[PDB]
């Protein structure tokens, strides 16, 4: 279904769940083990260099990643017999149950928020330690089972963090202000901002920053965040970003206690440190785990990190789509005796 799945005989009873033009997600049952799994089809990975490069990133990231709070790769396959008829491929991973977007209407006690956000940051510490930035953390990408176990999903926009990265990234409502203010020069803390936006949403049942376009998102953010002093204005390396700010609509900076009532002094403090405008003052994943807000649940022995840095050897290379296909096809077949 959009566009006609070609599964092996190992996976049976294809029930559909997600949909799109970039490919679909469907549930299936592995016939070897009896486990229920999630299968994601990449239907047009070779339409362009960018789609090909992203397909490669997603596969390798899924492949090399081993953490309780990050989705793992069970299998990957393609109906193709060679590079001559290689048009798409499928990723197989543990089935979950629901995601955080679906249950946002629920009422989240601070205990649940503590537990769930703690798992987000544990996974994020792991992902970041591999030198990777996710760049699309949102409630739809946070899988949750009946035990309130959490897994991070979707590495389609993820990559090895570099000094210069793709500009238009992250889903707008969860997109950090520096993505716009410091175009193409952000770091792993964009993920921390997304975590902040999510936590606030669990706390209220409402999306914190609902901008109508990429610029209005910035305006929404700078309402809660204050308009910075001349210290931060000169702390940037942009003249275009110096403007707009130069329109100085001022009243910095709101206090989160008055802005997030019926939430705990320390919960408000964590949101504040996560939603910090200045990227240097902003909490990292490792640091956020050490915040007093997570004391009832914290266990440093399960805050593991990557055993190996994620390889970025092709990241600074110029491949054709045909070359990307070769590497992808190669990485599909050597998996996983």
């Amino acid at each position: 279904n959009k566009t006609a799945w070609e599964l092996p005989k190992t996976y049976v009873s294809p029930t559909h769940v997600g949909s799109g033009a970039y490919g679909s997600v469907c549930s299936a049952i592995d016939k070897r083990s009896g486990e229920k799994v999630a299968i994601k089809k990449l239907s047009r990975p070779f339409q362009s260099e960018i789609f090909a490069k992203r397909a490669y990133r997603e596969l390798l990231l899924l492949k090399h990643m081993q953490h309780e709070n990050v989705i793992g790769l069970l299998d990957v396959f393609t109906p193709a017999s060679s590079l001559r008829n290689f048009y798409d491929f499928y990723l197989v991973m543990p089935f979950m149950q629901t995601d955080l977007q679906k249950i946002m209407g629920m009422e989240f006690s601070e205990e649940k928020i503590q537990y769930l956000v703690y798992q987000m940051l544990k996974g994020l510490k792991y992902i970041h330690s591999a030198g990777v930035v996710h760049r699309d953390l949102k409630p739809g990408n946070l899988a949750v089972n009946e035990d309130c176990e959490l897994k991070i999903l979707d590495f389609g926009l993820a990559r090895h963090a570099d000094a210069e990265m793709t500009g238009y990234v992250v889903t707008r409502w969860y997109r950090a202000p520096e993505v716009i203010l410091s175009w193409m020069h952000y770091n792993q803390t964009v993920d921390i901002w997304s975590v902040g936006c999510i936590m606030a949403e669990m706390l209220t049942g409402k999306t914190l920053f609902k901008g109508k376009d990429y610029l209005d998102q910035l305006t929404q953010i700078l309402k809660v965040t204050g308009v910075p002093g001349t210290e931060f204005v000169q702390k940037l390396n942009d003249k275009a970003a110096k403007s707009y700010i130069q329109s100085l609509p001022q009243t910095p900076r709101k206090d989160f206690t008055q802005l997030f009532p019926r939430a705990s002094p320390q919960a408000a403090d964590l949101l504040e440190k996560m939603l910090e405008l200045d990227v240097d003052k902003r909490l990292t994943a490792a640091q956020a785990l050490t915040h007093p807000f997570f004391e009832p649940f914290r266990d440093p022995e399960e805050e593991t990190e990557a055993q190996q840095p994620f390889d970025d050897s092709l990241e600074h290379e110029k491949l054709t789509v045909d070359e990307w296909k070769q590497h992808i096809y190669k990485e599909i077949v050597n998996f996983s005796p």
